[PDB]
């Protein structure tokens, strides 16, 4: 059994999160996206737990169903140093035991979706280890509220406590994270951190699990790669297009190497602007290996379907032309993820040849990329040889 899962989102109780992030609306857009499993998010908030039990039917003590969509208990907390950690709970009693354990170190457990805990990373992880709650750093390489912004290693942050996974985040893929050897024994999660239920936010990154059933316990087995269960692949954004991938000036966006920026005292000599340290160079600072684990699942670089369509059509993402073609793909094929990953290119071409070539370029890493940096997103382009080629000859075309 193959299931696609997104284990980090936020509810309407979180700051700067859309009010449309309710359980019914999240469930409907998950069906459009192709997510069979979604993390609840904000599970430490008692009002969000109320809405879950009101809107869901029990599968087991840790799995819930809302309109044909399975949910497991997840939450994100912020520690002393503003570092974010992702928690996955086996049962609701573990949610409550953890809630009472950290309540004296927080003042916003009942008023906010992401509680602020006056605790170190090790103290949070040891409480999670004590209650069999899966823990790992959220979006570990993001330039804010993340592990590697405040620490130079997992050990410095968690000490003697154990973590069960690492979340890559929107600014990193698996090959980037595998340049630090301490990560080679830690499974990777790719989650969207969705602040709105729309299919170009919900499921922007997701995991494909091979399980026997969609239960928390089966997902725990898949994360730990035991008993035939495993993560088949991680899917998410191309990190080279990220706002802060390369070290670059924040005004003119000229790219600089790391050692040039430090010798320049972080001042751009072209326009006098402030150079911002890039995520790729942050990992290069810490890189201590050239290998990656043999069993590491592949990382699939994707963009949401309506975003690919808006590029191919050269029109806005909310335009009528993009919505109609996106509706047509979802009508012919049940979900967006099926079109993005599973459909043959020839079948995608039956609806739109240009969208088919674009998706083929994504799957085969044939797109031409101008990397992002300094606050400006990267650029994408389909090479000329692909646009002129027949669909059947795409694998035979020599590129560049
Ligand atoms: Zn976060
Ligand atoms: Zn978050
Ligand atoms: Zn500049």
């Amino acid at each position: 059994m193959v299931v696609d899962g997104d284990l980090h989102i936020h509810s309407h109780y979180s700051k700067a999160v859309s009010k449309l992030m309710t359980f019914p609306i999240i469930a409907e857009n998950a069906k459009l996206k192709g997510l069979n499993l979604v993390g609840t998010g904000d599970s430490l908030n008692p009002h969000w737990e109320k809405e879950l039990l009101k809107h869901s039917k029990p599968i087991d003590d840790g799995t819930f169903e809302v309109n044909g969509v399975k949910f497991i208990l997840t939450c994100e907390v912020e520690d002393k140093r503003r570092v974010h950690h992702l928690l996955i709970f086996p049962t609701l009693s573990q949610v409550r035991e953890f809630r009472e354990k950290v309540k004296i170190y927080s003042t916003n457990i009942e008023s906010e979706g992401r509680p602020n805990l006056n605790l170190t990373a090790e103290e949070i992880a040891e409480m999670a280890n004590e209650l069999d709650i899966l823990i790992g750093p959220a979006h570990a390489f993001t330039p804010w509220t993340s592990l590697y912004k405040e620490y130079d290693s997992l050990k410095d942050a968690y000490g003697d406590a154990k973590i069960d996974f690492l979340e890559l985040g929107l600014s990193a893929d698996s090959d980037m994270a595998d340049m630090i050897k301490a990560h080679h024994s830690i499974p990777y999660l790719s989650n969207s951190d969705a602040h709105s239920p729309n299919p170009h936010r919900l499921g922007r990154e997701f995991n494909r699990f091979e399980v026997k059933d969609v239960t928390f316990e089966e997902i725990r087995k898949a994360i730990k790669g035991v008993g035939g269960r495993k993560i088949m692949l991680n899917a998410g954004l191309d990190p080279r297009l990220g706002k802060y991938h390369l070290t670059a000036c924040s005004r003119c966006y000229t790219k600089y190497t790391l050692q040039d920026a430090v010798s320049l005292s972080w001042k751009c000599p072209k326009c006098g602007g402030i150079i911002k340290k890039g995520v790729r160079d942050r990992i290069l600072e810490l890189a201590d290996t050239s290998e990656k684990p043999k069993d590491r699942p592949p990382y699939v670089r994707l963009a949401p379907l309506a975003e690919i369509i808006a590029m191919v059509l050269g029109k806005g993402i909310e335009s009528k032309a993009v919505k109609l073609l996106w509706n047509r793909f979802l009508r012919e094929f049940g979900s967006e993820i099926r079109v993005l990953i599973d459909l043959p290119i020839e079948s995608i071409a039956s609806v739109h040849e240009g969208v088919a070539k674009a998706i083929w370029a994504y799957r085969n890493n044939k797109l031409i990329i101008v990397p992002g940096g300094g606050g400006k997103y990267g650029e994408i382009r389909i090479p000329e040889e692909i646009l002129k080629a027949k669909i059947e000859d795409l694998n035979s075309i020599e590129i560049s």
